[PDB]
């Protein structure tokens, strides 16, 4: 399932929630006496797109079904990563992230380091979005 509904009292900081039809980050929570509200800001999990919404706190929410996998870097070629799965699979659609993650993890591979890439899903939508 895509996602699943959640209470708003429920919801939490750093925790998820779905706000028009966007995966986001709860990055700003607090709850008011209206009974009470929750007002949210969110970020877009992959556009960083600040998301609002003040919602009763009894009431529920969407919250999406994030699924989360480390997978082994063994090249990067064309600006796309070669990853590794247990399963012996190697793809090669995820591209290096942007920015200074992107120069960490190539800076990091040309170093010869063993390096594992977190591939996060998040409704139709998937990316490369850390390393370790």
């Amino acid at each position: 399932s895509a996602t699943f509904p959640m209470q708003c009292s429920a919801l939490r900081k750093n925790g998820f929630v779905v706000l028009k039809g966007r995966p986001c980050k709860i990055v700003e929570m607090s709850t008011s006496k209206t009974h009470a509200k929750v007002h949210l800001v969110g970020i877009d999990i992959f556009t960083g797109k600040k998301y609002e919404d003040i919602c009763p706190s009894t009431h529920n929410m969407d919250v999406p079904n994030i699924k989360r996998n480390d997978f082994q870097l063994i090249g990067i070629q064309d600006g796309y990563l070669s990853l590794l799965q247990d399963s012996g699979e190697v793809r090669e659609d995820l591209r290096l992230p942007e920015g200074d993650l992107g120069k960490e993890i190539e800076q990091k591979y040309d170093c010869g380091e063993e390096i594992l890439i977190t591939v996060l899903s998040a409704m139709t939508e998937e990316a490369a979005v850390a390393i370790k």
